């Protein structure tokens, strides 16, 4: 199955011209252990943010444009991007707007991090129907002394 | 000599507990490069934010209450600090505001990171005199995909 992972600031803002202005080690070490040990596909935006391959996971960059990085699989269609995946039970789609508009349809779970900053975005989550959705896991935290701000996981299965 | 290194949003608000809402590795890189192999002088939430020992830098805790770990040193005053520190060329006081304002009076240099981010705070780096000060060295960054905002990087040398 496929399911996407996302942080979503206030107004489901994904992105902006420069890095998110929040340091959140919380909310990666979740996305780690949400993805550790299975395919993660991005678009390049994504992949030049990160800076290096996510280790241990096999990482598929879906661009029109030319690998720069003998490190990861470089496709060009969602369709060679869930070939490359293989047979696995889950494939994450970790960003950035685009890449999640085009795997929305396809998708049966969505695992966000709802974080409470008022930010002006460049991208944004596509718009989901709730209706749609049901939440199985919610866990809310405040900003802490390695958090900078209140942020709440949440995991929702395709009705 | 002593000197206090700090990272100030506009109007000189600094870190209270919680995390700063911004993500500067190349600040942590500065920040890092001006403190391996030297002592470095921090109060008790200055200590948690970081979470463990910082590697290659001799970490001395000053506060009132008990020394939790064994990997650092505890001091309960500006003298016992001061002594741990043994016959080194410089101290670095890393903050947070308490612990500037007992240290100030007894600095020679300032390495000051000034961040383009409004942050709402209670404390505030203590005022310092520039005309006191001799602005030494300045050099601007623009945020990037790495870096959330933009920063300035100066040191000023006590006259
Ligand atoms: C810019 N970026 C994209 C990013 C960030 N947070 C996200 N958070 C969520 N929930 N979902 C995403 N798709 C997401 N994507 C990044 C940047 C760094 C790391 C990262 O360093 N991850 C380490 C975990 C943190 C660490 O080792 O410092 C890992 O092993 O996943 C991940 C994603
Ligand atoms: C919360 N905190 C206090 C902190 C942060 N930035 C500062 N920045 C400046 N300029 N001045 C300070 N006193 C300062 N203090 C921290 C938190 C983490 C690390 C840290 O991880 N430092 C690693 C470098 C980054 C990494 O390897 O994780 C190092 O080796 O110094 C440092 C300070
Ligand atoms: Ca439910
Ligand atoms: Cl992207
Ligand atoms: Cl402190």
């Amino acid at each position: 199955m496929i399911s996407l992972i996302a942080a979503l600031a206030v107004d489901r803002v994904i992105g902006m011209e420069n890095a998110m202005p929040w340091n959140l080690p919380a909310e990666l070490a979740w996305f780690k252990r949400n993805t550790l040990d299975k395919p993660v596909i991005m678009g390049r935006h994504t992949w030049e943010s990160i800076g290096r391959p996510l280790p241990g996971r096999k990482n598929i960059i879906l661009s029109s444009q030319p690998g720069t990085d003998d490190r990861v699989t470089w496709v060009k269609s969602v369709d060679e991007a869930i070939a490359a995946c293989g047979d696995v039970p889950e494939i994450m789609v970790i960003g950035g707007g685009r890449v999640y508009e085009q795997f929305l349809p396809k998708a049966q779970k969505l695992y966000l991090t709802h974080i409470d900053a008022e930010v002006e975005g460049d991208t944004h989550f596509p718009d989901y129907e709730p209706d749609d959705w049901e939440s199985v896991f919610s866990e809310f935290h405040d900003a802490d002394a390695q958090n900078s701000h209140s942020y709440c996981f949440e995991i929702l299965e395709r009705r």
